[PDB]
């Protein structure tokens, strides 16, 4: 059950005035594409706070990538779901290397120990993700070699979402780096494909994320038994999944950007969550 919103004063939406004219803001299956200027965060904050929404954030920090945790968590504290309940799940082979980061109220961090792989480390995330049902309402699954630079909030939440890959949002579908070998479960032919989604940021309700990760894990297992590894590993399988199960929101590349690589184009009003230079 969902109680009434309170009285709120904000600018009237204008039917004959689009917010953004420069970009597609709804997919052909009527999912919002989330760009700055498309949402009133005050309305959304009210809607999700009234549900006492808890957001789980999963991140893997294996071997040397423990080095990225401090900046990742400190900036998440400043920018990610502020005002909402947050539960960080840090999966690592080095529990003692996890930095002590001060968390705001209503926010918690769990360290989950795993084994380390010698492709595999990136890939096995689907298996490891696939407790959450009892503890959080939504799950967000991100890369750790990243930092938050601006608001990432409840505007992303929905049953199932993907994020536009910053290198491909302007590309035609034959240019997308999908798995092209019919022998792989991740196969997508040249005349198929909506978008190229980034493996570094996806999520949804716990139920939908578990479905997704289960499906990708099963498909990767089939590929392995067939002696094939998809070209972009888990990302290839994510793309196949979101092709056949359309996401209910798509995040713009504001939500996954690399400023060193790609600068700050006109179409991006904010750079929210960005790659941290590495070697
Ligand atoms: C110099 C790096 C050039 C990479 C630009 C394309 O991004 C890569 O695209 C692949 C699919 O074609 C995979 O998604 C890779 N994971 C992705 O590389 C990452 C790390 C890379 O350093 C950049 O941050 C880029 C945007 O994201
Ligand atoms: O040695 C590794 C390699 C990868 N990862 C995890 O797998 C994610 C994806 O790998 P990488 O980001 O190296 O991705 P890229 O963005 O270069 O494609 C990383 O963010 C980490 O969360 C890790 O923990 N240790
Ligand atoms: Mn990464």
């Amino acid at each position: 059950f969902m109680v009434s919103l309170p009285r709120m004063v904000y600018p009237q939406p204008k039917v004959l005035t689009p917010c953004r004219k420069d970009v597609l803001v709804v997919t052909p299956w009527l999912a919002p594409i989330v760009w700055e200027g498309t949402f009133n965060i005050d309305i959304l904050n009210e809607q999700f706070r009234l549900q006492n929404t808890t957001i789980g954030l999963t991140v893997f920090a294996i071997k040397k990538y423990v080095a990225f945790l401090k900046l990742f968590l400190e900036t998440a504290e400043k920018h990610f779901m502020v005002g909402h309940r947050v539960h960080y799940y840090v999966f690592t082979d080095q529990p003692a290397a996890v930095p002590r980061v001060t968390l705001g109220t209503g926010r918690q961090l769990s360290v989950l120990e795993v084994g380390a792989y010698k492709q595999d480390v990136s890939m096995r995330r689907m298996e490891m993700i696939s407790r959450f049902l009892s503890e959080v309402d939504y799950l967000v699954c991100v890369d750790v070699d990243m930092e938050f630079r601006d608001h990432v909030g409840v505007e992303i939440l929905t049953p199932l979402f993907g994020t536009l890959h910053p290198s491909f949002y302007g590309s035609s579908r034959e240019a997308f780096t999908y798995e092209r070998r019919p022998q792989s479960q991740a196969y997508i032919p040249k005349d198929e494909g909506d978008f190229y989604y980034m493996g570094a940021f996806f999520g949804g309700s716990v139920q939908e994320v578990q479905r997704l990760t289960r499906a990708c894990h099963q498909a990767m297992m089939v590929d392995q038994a067939n002696g094939i590894e998809a070209v972009w590993h888990d990302e290839s399988h994510l793309n196949k999944y979101l092709l056949r199960h359309k996401p209910t929101k798509v995040l713009s590349p504001e939500y996954l950007w690399d400023q060193q690589l790609l600068g700050w184009p006109a179409v991006l009003r904010k750079l929210r969550f960005t790659a941290v230079p590495k070697n």
